[PDB]
């Protein structure tokens, strides 16, 4: 026997779908991928749920100011959104501390504006918790409705818990590979070389983008093969690949992105206005999303801007990861012109197609070039011919404007001649996650 409790607003949409508001009953049978075989005896309608909406009785997922499977970083970017107040907080699993749990607040200081403080949460070895000695409580919503009182120590009272919308609905399950006529294609949001961009509804309920790949661009077989690896590449700071119709025309279903790529971004009215603080959080989400490709042992292969999609709440997700593997060299994708840009392309790649995380790193260093210049075409002023010739006489863009100097250190050791000699994407994470942070306490020492 094994129960749960329901956390959202969600009822039906396919057929065999349940129907709860604001946290029902639930008794789980067991798992699979994002569903969870349900069963209720309260509505007595019985199903699938999805698991996301749910939380297990016994533990702190129920509670409005407990955020579970977020990092220290997400929850700073979280608590720092708009709409959050002075003394915002959460509570979650600690990071440096298995089994423990962090208390993360919204503070401010006329030195240093916005800022997440910090606290570590200790357990006590017979049950309770305390962040300072001085004051223990038997359970996390005790030590929460103390802070509410007063900070007691603390930068701010506690106020509010950090705010948060209802997670997305997981895809329909087993709806892989999927029929064409399940999408209706309703706007187009751009033409490209070898493929198009749509807006879609699947099945009349799911709002989604599709890659439209034009005909000759690829293969059935070839195409699987990646895609099945390219699904399983699953984090935040990736977009996330649906389904697929594996019938030539190619369609690429994928969770729609409502600000377009970050190189439109930029170049938009509202992007253009993003302060160097959040370009600077830009490039630390994309950094984290290669990382995590690093990890994998993947290659992305077509690092730029214009493969990096931002959200309506402003994250950005790598798009197109390994895709460039499985476009065609042939006569119908060749009148579409060159396959991969010179100017963010790595020299040991163009000159002996050695693609690998470490060419990755190279065009990444272009990324940032393009972040900091809110979309500046690279090397302006330059053919592509003297791009090439320069970078091996060991020219390098110079620093612009409004450029931190050690975003442009970044910059340099990613455009190192040799691959072997540009730092690794777990680095450059670090460096990017840290970049305002650093020389400071990881938490704030209470007394
Ligand atoms: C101002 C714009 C009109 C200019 C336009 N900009 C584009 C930028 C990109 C936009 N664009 C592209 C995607 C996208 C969809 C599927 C996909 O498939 C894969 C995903 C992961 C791994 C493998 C394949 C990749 C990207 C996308 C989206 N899911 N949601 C919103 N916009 C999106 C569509 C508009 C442009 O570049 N043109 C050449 C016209």
């Amino acid at each position: 026997r094994i129960i749960v409790v329901a956390l959202y607003d969600y009822e039906a949409i396919h057929h065999e779908d349940l129907s709860f508001q604001k946290g029902d009953q639930m008794v789980v049978l067991e798992e699979s991928g994002e569903w969870w075989k349900a069963r209720s005896l309260a509505t007595r309608k019985e199903g699938y749920i999805p698991s996301n909406y749910v939380a297990r009785v016994d533990s702190l997922e129920t509670e409005e100011w407990f955020f579970k499977g977020i990092s220290r970083k997400d929850a700073e970017r979280q608590l720092l959104a708009p709409g959050n107040m002075l003394g915002s907080f959460m509570i979650r699993d600690s990071e440096t501390t298995k089994g423990s749990y962090s208390l993360s607040v919204r503070d401010y200081d006329p030195r240093q504006g916005d800022t997440v403080k910090h606290y570590k949460i200790r357990t006590l070895d017979n049950g309770g918790f305390y962040i300072s000695p001085r004051s223990t409580f038997s359970t996390l919503q005790e030590l929460v409705d103390h802070y509410k009182k007063g900070n007691d120590g603390l930068c701010q009272k506690l106020s509010v818990p950090c705010m948060s919308s209802k997670p997305q609905k997981p895809w329909e399950k087993d709806a892989w590979e999927i029929p064409r006529e399940s999408l209706k294609l309703e706007k187009k949001l751009g033409a490209g070389q070898f493929g198009e961009v749509w807006m879609a509804t699947y099945n009349k309920h799911t709002k989604v983008a599709v890659k439209t790949m034009k005909p000759g661009s690829m293969s059935v077989e070839a195409f699987l093969a990646e895609a099945n690896v390219m699904k399983t590449l699953q984090h935040d700071k990736l977009v996330k690949l649906h389904a697929v119709v594996t019938k030539e025309p190619i369609y690429i279903i994928t969770e729609f992105m409502a600000k377009g790529s970050l190189l439109d971004f930029l170049k938009s009215d509202e992007g253009s206005k993003q302060p160097l603080p959040k370009l600077i959080d830009f490039s630390a989400q994309i950094a984290e999303g290669m990382a995590f490709i690093e990890q994998r042992n993947y290659i992305h292969r077509d690092l730029r801007a214009a493969n990096i999609l931002v959200s309506a709440s402003l994250v950005c997700k790598i798009a197109d990861f390994g895709l460039a593997r499985v476009i065609e060299d042939n006569e119908y994708t060749a009148r579409e012109g060159a396959k991969f840009p010179i100017k963010w392309t790595a020299p040991e790649a163009i000159n002996f197609g050695s693609f690998t995380i470490k060419s990755d790193v190279w065009s990444f260093g272009i990324l940032l070039m393009e972040i900091v210049t809110y979309g500046r075409i690279p090397y302006p002023g330059m053919s592509n011919p003297e791009v090439i010739r320069a970078l091996e006489r060991g020219y390098r863009m110079p620093r612009p404007e409004n450029c931190p100097e050690e975003l442009y250190n970044i910059m340099m050791r990613c455009w190192k001649n040799r691959p072997e000699e540009r730092p690794t994407f777990e680095y450059i994470q670090s460096v990017l996650d840290d970049f305002y942070t650093a020389t400071e306490s990881q938490y704030e020492e209470i007394p």
